[PDB]
């Protein structure tokens, strides 16, 4: 069988026993990851040890406090307290895990069942090819040894409009934020980088992304994370939104993609 669980946020205890309840079983089953493994909950290590350790049995996508914690553990930025990630910054294995980290993907794409997912959610400026480039050139810098210089760069708010001409710094900048920090846009698809309320508390003209047509959406459909002040709701046929906020008190969702079966888990504090 096919899982997909939203945002973990280091909540470890959270994601083994939702496992459990559906008695994943690396071998006869694969495990879809919406990114943000680390951060606020207390288990980063434990979780970052055993996504990694699953192998082709998980399918992962980095999010934003993935990225976050490459650029502290780079020294590009500053350790916040409340993130709790010393443990694992202080881990004998921490070059391992973070050096696997920083390899994987923005992007996974499953043809066979037509299904995309990044953490965010794919952005309607983009048809699948242009996401898949951008994806790869994200990818190729991540996995590279000066991937601390790109990290210090990736770090603003502009450019938010898409376009093929777009080079360099700014290039980069947008690529991250569409596929890690996106929420809402303007009508013509441009990205606000400001608002993380819900859709039905947020200003005029703003819409969710998935909320405009795009190509990929079209013809895919997408699962991310992220959004969890959307608790999981308000999406469109063929959206999946997992992030339901375990970290924050809420729950860690899983989603069974064969019959389309939920499976919840509440959070332990
Ligand atoms: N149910 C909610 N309603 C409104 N805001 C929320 C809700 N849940 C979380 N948030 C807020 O959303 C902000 C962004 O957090 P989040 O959506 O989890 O994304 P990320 O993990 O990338 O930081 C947080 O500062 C939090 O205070
Ligand atoms: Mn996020
Ligand atoms: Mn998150």
């Amino acid at each position: 069988a096919t899982y997909l669980i939203g945002d973990v946020h280091g909540c470890y205890d959270e994601l083994i026993a939702l496992l459990h309840k559906v008695e994943f079983t690396p071998g006869k089953d694969t495990l879809w990851l919406t990114g943000d493994l680390v951060a606020r909950g207390p288990g980063s290590l434990d979780v970052l040890r055993y996504v990694k350790s699953l192998g082709d049995s998980v399918r992962l996508v980095l999010g934003n406090h993935d990225l976050h914690l490459l650029a502290v553990f780079a020294g590009i930025s500053r350790n916040k307290p409340k993130d709790r990630l010393t443990p694992l910054l202080e881990a004998p294995d921490a070059d391992e895990l973070l050096n696997w980290l920083r390899r994987q993907p923005l992007l996974q794409i499953d043809e066979e069942k037509k299904l995309v997912m990044a953490h965010a959610g794919i952005t309607p400026q983009w048809d699948l090819q242009t996401a898949k480039e951008c994806a790869r050139d994200v990818e190729a810098v991540l996995s590279s040894d000066s991937y601390p210089f790109f990290l210090d760069a990736m770090y603003g708010d502009m450019p938010n409009n898409w376009s093929p001409e777009l080079r360099g710094l700014g290039r980069l900048r947008f690529i991250t934020n569409a596929f890690t920090r996106m929420r809402f846009c303007f009508p013509n698809g441009q990205l606000d980088m400001y608002s993380k309320e819900s859709p039905e508390e947020a200003p005029a003209p703003l819409k969710p992304w998935f909320a405009i047509p795009g190509p990929v959406a079209e013809e895919y459909s997408i699962a991310f994370g992220h959004w969890a002040s959307l608790e999981g709701k308000g999406t469109p046929e063929g959206i999946y939104a997992l992030d339901t906020g375990c970290c924050w008190g809420g729950t860690l969702t899983c989603l069974r993609w064969e019959d389309k079966q939920y499976f919840v888990q509440p959070s332990n504090r």
